C-alpha cells in the first residue's frame, strides 16, 4: 500500500532517506494485534479510530482525555490517516491525569492490569504497549514494565525529554523493554531528546502531526511522539509474524537504518526505525 501525502514520520519509517512524503507498508496494517496506550486516555470517538480505539480502564473520576496526549499517542500506533499499524487494536489505560501527571504508583497498577487484561481480549497477533511516560529513577518502575514485557507484551517507552542521559530516568532505563529516541525530520537527534547505551532505537519525535481529542489534530514534538512510531511497528511486524513480542525490539534494531542521524552522541545507538516494506 501507499498512503499518499503521509505525516512525515510515517514516510519516514517506510524510507531509506529523509524527505519523502509517502508511508509504504504492507495492507494487513497490524490488523489481528493489539496496542494497549497508558497514557491520559483516548479520544476514542475520534473519527480517525473508526471505532477501533476502546477505554478499558482509568484511574480517575472520568476516562476521558481532557489532555490530548494520550489521544495524540494512540493516533500515531494506530489512526487510519496518522499512524503506523491502521487496522490495530487500541486500548486506553488512563494512569495520566489531565496534566499530563500520574503518580509512580498509579503507573505500576496501569502496567500490572494490561498484563493481566490482555487474557481478556482477541489479539491472535500478539500484544504492544506504548508508555509515552516517565521521571525519575525508579527499580520498582523498571520492574513493573519488565513484568509486563516478560508476560508477552512487547513494551516501548519513551526515551526521555531532558537532553541527558536516560540511564536516570524511568521505565526508560529498564535494559528489558524497548527504549525509544527522538529524531527530527532532518534525521537530526531531536534537540529534547535522552539520549544513552539504554536506547535500542530512534523513531520520528519532532513536528509530528496526528490526532487531538474535540476530534481535532495537532502538531507536537517529544520522546512521547517518537515511542509510538516504534510501538505502531512492532505491531505491524507481529501482524506479518517477522517478530514476537518478546524479540520485536531486537527485530526493530537489526533491521534499523543504521547510522544516519546526526547528533548522536558516542555510547548512543544510531538506529532509525524502519520496516523495510518491498512492494
Amino acid at each position: 500500500a501507499a498512503q499518499t501525502n503521509a505525516p512525515w514520520g510515517l514516510a519516514r519509517i517506510s524510507s531509506t532517506s529523509p524527505g519523502t512524503s509517502t508511508y509504504y507498508y504492507d495492507e494487513s496494517a497490524g490488523q489481528g494485534s493489539c496496542v494497549y496506550v497508558i497514557d491520559t486516555g483516548i479520544e476514542a470517538s475520534h473519527p480517525e479510530f473508526e471505532g477501533r480505539a476502546q477505554m478499558v480502564k482509568t484511574y480517575y473520576y472520568s476516562s476521558r482525555d481532557g489532555n490530548g496526549h494520550g489521544t495524540h499517542c494512540a493516533g500515531t500506533v494506530g489512526s487510519r490517516t496518522y499512524g503506523v499499524a491502521k487496522k490495530t487494536q487500541l486500548f486506553g489505560v488512563k494512569v495520566l491525569d489531565d496534566n499530563g501527571s500520574g503518580q509512580y504508583s498509579t503507573i505500576i497498577a496501569g502496567m500490572d492490569f494490561v498484563a493481566s487484561d490482555k487474557n481478556n481480549r482477541n489479539c491472535p497477533k500478539g500484544v504492544v504497549a506504548s508508555l509515552s511516560l516517565g521521571g525519575g529513577y525508579s527499580s520498582s518502575v523498571n520492574s513493573a514494565a519488565a513484568r509486563l514485557q516478560s508476560s508477552g507484551v512487547m513494551v516501548a517507552v519513551a526515551a526521555g525529554n531532558n537532553n541527558a542521559d536516560a540511564r536516570n530516568y524511568s521505565p526508560a532505563s529498564e535494559p528489558s523493554v524497548c527504549t525509544v529516541g527522538a529524531s527530527d525530520r532532518y534525521d537530526r537527534r531531536s534537540s529534547f531528546s535522552n539520549y544513552g547505551s539504554v536506547l535500542d532505537i530512534f523513531g520520528p519525535g519532532t513536528d509530528i502531526l496526528s490526532t487531538w481529542i474535540g476530534g481535532s489534530t495537532r502538531s507536537i514534538s517529544g520522546t512521547s511522539m517518537a515511542t509510538p512510531h516504534v510501538a505502531g511497528l512492532a505491531a505491524y511486524l507481529m501482524t506479518l509474524g517477522k517478530t514476537t513480542a518478546a524479540s520485536a525490539c531486537r527485530y526493530i534494531a537489526d533491521t534499523a537504518n543504521k547510522g544516519d542521524l546526526s547528533n548522536i552522541p558516542f555510547g548512543t545507538v544510531n538506529l532509525l526505525a524502519y520496516n523495510n516494506y518491498q512492494a
